[PDB]
């Protein structure tokens, strides 16, 4: 009965709801461009359902030894966002109609970002911990890079309401998910200040911001009707 269960627990049942409402909404939608983004949109909180489930029954979670402690460490985190992560930023590449060239590199610096990620939160030598971090901090800003040069440019070649609904998912994408790195650094995986229950409570609130909020934002536009 871990103290952080709580947030699982809650985390499981927003993922749960959030797939459930837009897969009911998806269900009734025929226009053909606007289902691509229901069935991207839908499968995102249904991973974080099934890791967040997953995390609160006891599974994907290890000890790693780091700074003359055991650690616990929720690696299960990792298995979810190696595939949302690069699925909301398809939703915002098929949103301004980026090249195939820009998603492959986006998807590919998403993979090192959770890879590294992943890698650094299992080093047991604590400096290198940081290391991998760093590296995957890097990753994570070449993408906030290209979404915010990139892809506001190709945004403003577009419709009004695709260049209106793209920034606003833009700005919740950059803010949400510049805060991780900042939680992994001081929380359990880094520097151990911030205490494990209130971390997951922190991720618990970016994840279901970044993909249920994201997915409200996205679905709701008339940007997704081609
Ligand atoms: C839906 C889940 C989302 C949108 C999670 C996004 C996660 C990140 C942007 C995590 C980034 C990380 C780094 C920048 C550095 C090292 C650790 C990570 C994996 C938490
Ligand atoms: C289930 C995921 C479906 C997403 C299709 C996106 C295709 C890109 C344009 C052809
Ligand atoms: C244009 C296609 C790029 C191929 C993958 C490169 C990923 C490197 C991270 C910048
Ligand atoms: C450490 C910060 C790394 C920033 C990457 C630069 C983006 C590449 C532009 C083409
Ligand atoms: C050129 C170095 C890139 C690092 C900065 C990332 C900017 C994020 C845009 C919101
Ligand atoms: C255009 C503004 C979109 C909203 C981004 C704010 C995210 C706040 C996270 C708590
Ligand atoms: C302790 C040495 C840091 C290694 C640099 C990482 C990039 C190759
Ligand atoms: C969004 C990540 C910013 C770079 C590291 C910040 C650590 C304070």
């Amino acid at each position: 009965g871990r103290p952080e269960w709580i947030w699982l627990a809650l985390g499981t049942a927003l993922m749960g709801l959030g797939t459930l409402y837009f897969l009911v909404k998806g269900m009734g939608v025929s226009d053909p461009d606007a289902k691509k983004f229901y069935a991207i949109t839908t499968l995102v909180p249904a991973i974080a359902f099934t890791m967040y489930l997953s995390m609160l029954l006891g599974y994907g979670l290890t000890m790693v030894p780091f700074g003359g402690e055991q650690n616990p460490i929720y690696w299960a985190r990792y298995a979810d966002w190696l595939f949302t992560t690069p699925l909301l930023l398809l939703d915002l590449a098929l949103l301004v109609d980026a090249d195939q060239g820009t998603i492959l590199a986006l998807v590919g610096a998403d993979g090192i970002m959770i890879g590294t990620g992943l890698v650094g939160a299992l080093t047991k030598v604590y400096s290198y911990r940081f290391v991998w971090w760093a590296i995957s901090t890097a990753a994570m800003l070449y993408i906030l890079y290209v979404l915010f040069f990139g892809f506001t440019s190709k945004a403003e070649s577009m419709r009004p309401e695709v260049a209106s609904t793209f920034k606003v998912l833009r700005n919740v994408t950059v803010v949400l998910w510049s805060a991780y790195p900042v939680v992994w650094l001081i929380g359990s995986e880094g520097a151990g200040i911030v205490p494990l229950n209130i971390e997951t409570l922190l991720f618990m609130v970016l994840d279901v911001s970044a993909k249920v909020g994201f997915g409200l934002i996205l679905l709701r536009s008339r940007a997704i009707f081609g």
